[PDB]
């Protein structure tokens, strides 16, 4: 892995239900024998949206939590686990989608200003999701929902694993800035989704707490602003991605616009934990999207990440950190373009993500962003999950596996694998002052032979004068690796002269031993 890790020990994978309910797809008694076999073929839990359009449909805590239970009672009968996604986001619309369940309509009947729906730079109403600026309605409405859901699922805390809460449209904490009403659907740029009247007069209030008055407001920026109504949002999305956003106008807008995503995490993470953490007593975490597209556009760079919410993942991921979130990231299965016009760089920017969650301590976790159809996209996957450290990939759909056997026998050795530690040692190694050893291997889990990022380090014994590692492998997966010197300037010296091999790593902890 990089900086000469392994794999992480705590490495599961995980299977996303469908989106429509289960008996819309198949019965009960079937979807106990397809969780078994999901099981069997190394799926720890099934991840499951339980809409809030489904749950709290016909008023205010008018709730259901029924189709909850009858799931989790067939989780139970299939002895799984499951991690529920409690969805306060509209299923429809996003890419993927097949279903239809909005947020209980009453919602929106909560206000009369337009403080809990979005509008776009162009107008564009959006309603999947509450808007995070309406903090007070979501500190009651997610507050009372995920009360409602702890006690009625109380007894089914023994399958429950984790759950995982929603930030933002398609259960991701960002702003619904790529949508095809708006004219934003990928690859083209965002539209920042700040020009409801409530959203301009938060930014103004938040730009007049910052410096005191109008006239502080103009010396900060360099502007000649005449009242405080001229304290706006962006009325040229695309220039301000151009070149306003170097402005202090610009840092003030976006340090703005991204921190009501952060101070939305810090509230559902306290709603969360104060809801969940005596019922259950497990990982709640939340998720952010891959907005790869626009990435290195030369003139409107990261043009589609800053409209929906993205214009700093280091202090974005401090909020998840503060929250006690653990982060998911939505997009894994795929490779860096860089070129016109989509300007494509999602493998740069997961790495850069997995680097800073890995930096601060936050538990990390995957998905593909698409449905995936070739082992070539498990194996890019595997690339991702196991040298940047992350705990868990779930897959994206149910069916594409459940439904494809050949497909799924490849994700079972691909990605379906149980870490185990092995100790590694390697005998009359030829090394010098300032000499490190490594291993590298042929799986992802080692490398994939990468001596530059990816090696596993080992540790000379001088009691035996040997090296020597313990290396979390994947249990019952056969491999090739050897070991190699890299000098003290880094450059690769040497290798281990033979090919070694375990056929397969065993699947208790044991030792291979070998000679340079
Ligand atoms: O400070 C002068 C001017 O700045 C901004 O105008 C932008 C405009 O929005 C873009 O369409 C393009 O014309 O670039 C301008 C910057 O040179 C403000 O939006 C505007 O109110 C202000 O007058
Ligand atoms: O809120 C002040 C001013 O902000 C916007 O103008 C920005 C523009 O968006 C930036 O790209 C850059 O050019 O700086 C401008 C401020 O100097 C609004 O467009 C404008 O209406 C508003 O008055
Ligand atoms: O938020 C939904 C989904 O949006 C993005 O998915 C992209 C996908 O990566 C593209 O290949 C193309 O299909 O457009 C989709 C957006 O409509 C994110 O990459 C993904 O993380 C996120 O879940
Ligand atoms: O069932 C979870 C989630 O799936 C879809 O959103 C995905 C998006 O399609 C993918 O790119 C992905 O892996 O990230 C999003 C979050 O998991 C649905 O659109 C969403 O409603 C649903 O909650
Ligand atoms: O690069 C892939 C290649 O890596 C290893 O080959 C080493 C070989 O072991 C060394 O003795 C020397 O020849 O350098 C090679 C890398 O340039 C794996 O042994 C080999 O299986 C794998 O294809
Ligand atoms: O002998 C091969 C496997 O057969 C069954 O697996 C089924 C599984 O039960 C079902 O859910 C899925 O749709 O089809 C596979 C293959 O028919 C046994 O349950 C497995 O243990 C066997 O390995
Ligand atoms: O296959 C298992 C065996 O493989 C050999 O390559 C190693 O030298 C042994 O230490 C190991 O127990
Ligand atoms: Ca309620």
């Amino acid at each position: 892995a990089v900086n000469g890790k392994g794999m992480n020990p705590d490495y599961k994978a995980y299977l996303m239900a469908p989106l429509k309910k289960i008996p819309e797809v198949t019965n009960w008694e079937t979807f106990e024998n397809d969780l078994r076999w999901a099981k069997q073929n190394g799926f720890y839990a099934i991840t499951v949206d339980f809409w809030w359009g489904d749950m709290e449909k016909n008023g205010d805590q008018q709730f259901d939590f029924s189709y909850a239970q009858r799931f989790a009672q067939s989780v139970k009968n299939a002895g799984m686990k499951m991690i529920p996604i409690i969805s306060t986001h509209q299923c429809g619309g996003n890419v993927g989608d097949d279903c239809n369940v909005p947020i209980p309509s009453w919602v929106w009947n909560q206000k009369s200003d337009d403080s809990l729906y979005f509008k776009s730079e162009t107008g564009t109403v959006n309603k999947e999701t509450l808007n995070p600026l309406a903090s007070d309605v979501i500190r009651k409405e997610y507050g009372e929902l995920y009360t409602a859901f702890a006690a009625a699922m109380k007894p089914y805390k023994d399958v429950i694993a984790k759950i995982y809460l929603s930030g933002g449209p398609a259960g991701e904490l960002r702003y619904p800035s790529y949508t095809t009403s708006d004219g934003t659907g990928y690859p083209s740029r965002g539209k920042f989704q700040a020009y409801t009247e409530f959203a301009k007069s938060k930014f103004r209030l938040w730009v007049l707490n910052k410096y005191g008055s109008l006239n502080e407001v103009n010396k900060a920026w360099g502007t000649k602003l005449i009242s405080e109504l001229a304290i706006l949002p962006p009325s040229d999305g695309e220039q301000f991605l151009m070149n306003g956003y170097l402005s202090m106008y610009g840092k003030d807008y976006l340090e703005w616009y991204q921190g009501i995503l952060e101070n939305h995490t810090k509230l559902i993470g306290e709603l969360a934990h104060n809801a969940f953490d005596t019922t259950f007593q497990v990982p709640i975490g939340a998720k952010i999207a891959g907005v790869h597209w626009q990435y290195n556009n030369p003139t409107i760079p990261h043009g589609a990440e800053k409209p929906a919410g993205y214009n700093d993942y280091s202090h974005l991921l401090d909020a998840f950190k503060s929250a006690k979130l653990d982060v998911t990231f939505t997009c894994l299965e795929m490779t860096d373009k860089g070129s016109y016009p989509e300007y494509s760089m999602p493998k740069t920017l997961v790495q850069n993500i997995a680097t800073l969650a890995n930096e601060k301590g936050i538990v990390l976790n995957g998905e593909n962003a698409l449905s995936i159809g070739n082992e070539e996209e498990y194996k890019r996957v595997a690339e991702m999950a196991f040298n940047y450290n992350f705990a868990g990939f779930t897959l994206l759909r149910y069916q594409d596996v459940m439904y494809n056997n050949s497909l799924m026998g490849k994700f079972k050795d691909l990605l379906g694998v149980t870490p185990v530690m092995q100790t590694i040692v390697v005998k009359n190694v030829p090394t010098t002052i300032g000499d490190t050893v490594y291993i590298t291997g042929n799986r992802a889990e080692l490398g994939s032979w990468d001596t530059k990022q990816y090696p596993i380090q080992l540790y000379y014994d001088s009691h035996s004068n040997d090296w020597r590692g313990n290396v979390v492998l994947p249990a019952e997966r056969n491999i090739e690796f050897k070991a190699f010197i890299k000098s003290k300037d880094g450059t690769v010296k040497s290798w281990q002269t033979i090919q070694q091999s375990w056929n397969p790593v065993p699947l208790k902890t044991t030792s291979h031993t070998s000679s340079w």
